[PDB]
């Protein structure tokens, strides 16, 4: 079934042109963007949508975040914008940032999952916008994975979940920050951050002031999703662990339960900085932002490699690391071991 179209060197407008052709026609196209690649249908069919949902396996309720090229865009799917909303977007878009505003009548019920609020986006992402623009119209797109998997960075990722299942696949190349979008809920005051994401929140802190943290960002359950990220978690085949504290005791420890899950004659998997005696070690980088980047492609190697046990180091709450972080907490299950520097 699907095309790939290669436009990781030179951005053809032709080639654009056919992806923004099976958009139009209620076909699905999986896109690069600055954060994760996503599943992509017109906004504003119902049917469209409803093939993305039924392509990953999604719960009905998990909602989907609409894509626009231009801000008028916004005034069409959202009423009662308040002047915060424009605030955001004026520094913002393009950008990691998705603004939950109340939905006007023109969006469809199947994107939000069955509520009132609508989550919208502006991606900082040449590829990304074209499509919207030559599509001329609003794209809907989760996460380019099926349900239970990690996030898609990069066309491979794509592929080896919808090669032959989808219309289309737009490769171009693995995208730069690799976690997805930070979302605000402008729906009431104060704001409320919904998910950590590719704009830290220290940056919008800066613009309106300090925001509430929903405490989804923490791990609570919550049974209605006002955004993405929210409720569900199974983003795998193996037992994670989350190893957090000083660097030293951190890795010490790990050293310790790779041994213990060796004795138990299981295959162990490493993420992190470190050098260890595992089966396999992804080395995810120095700085939180590297990390970021490769934290996915390290998760879909880890389950590609078939490892019983994946052993994560923790990052610092802080810049990109209060996502990757987020990330890891709801892939494990928070299973988290901390590790202190004994005070007495
Ligand atoms: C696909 C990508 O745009 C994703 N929905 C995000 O917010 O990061």
């Amino acid at each position: 079934m699907t095309i790939i179209i290669n436009v990781r060197e030179r951005i053809e407008e032709w080639k654009i042109r056919i992806a923004a052709g099976f958009i139009r026609e209620g076909k699905l196209v999986a896109f690069p963007t600055e954060t994760v690649y996503g599943l992509g249908a017109n906004a504003l069919d119902e049917n469209a949508v409803k093939r993305i949902f039924e392509a990953k396996g999604r719960p009905a309720d998990n909602p989907l975040i609409i894509h626009i090229a231009s801000f008028e865009q916004l005034e069409v799917l959202a009423k009662e914008i308040p002047e915060e909303a424009e605030m955001l977007a004026k520094r913002f878009w393009p950008g990691p940032l998705t603004l939950v505003l109340p939905k006007s009548e023109v969006v469809p019920r199947v994107i939000t999952g069955g509520l009132d609020t609508v989550a919208v986006r502006m991606p900082a992402h040449e590829i990304a916008l074209k499509l919207i623009e030559l599509s001329e119209r609003p794209i809907a797109a989760p996460s380019a994975n099926i349900s239970g998997k990690p996030s898609p960075t990069s066309a491979h990722h794509v592929a080896e979940d919808f090669y032959g299942k989808i219309e289309c696949i737009i490769d171009g190349g693995e995208t730069r920050i690799g976690v997805e979008s930070t979302v605000i809920d402008l729906t009431e005051w104060p704001p409320v951050l919904l998910r950590p994401g590719g704009l830290p929140l220290e940056e919008i802190e800066k613009v309106i002031g300090e925001i509430r943290i929903h405490p989804a960002v923490y791990g609570k359950s919550v049974d209605t999703a006002k955004a993405p990220g929210m409720k569900y978690r199974a983003a795998p085949s193996a037992e994670v662990i989350v190893v957090e504290g000083p660097r030293d005791k951190v890795r010490r420890k790990i050293e310790e339960l790779i041994a213990k899950f060796k004795e138990e004659g299981k295959k162990v998997g490493v993420i992190g900085s470190g050098s260890y005696d595992a089966d396999e070690v992804f080395y995810l980088g120095d700085t939180v932002e590297e990390i970021a980047r490769n934290l996915f492609k390290a998760l879909r190697h880890m389950d590609r490699t078939g490892v019983d046990v994946i052993l994560a180091e923790g990052v610092e709450e802080k810049g990109l690391g209060l996502a990757v972080m987020n990330r890891l907490r709801k892939a494990s299950g928070y299973r988290i071991i901390k590790v202190h520097h004994h005070h007495h």
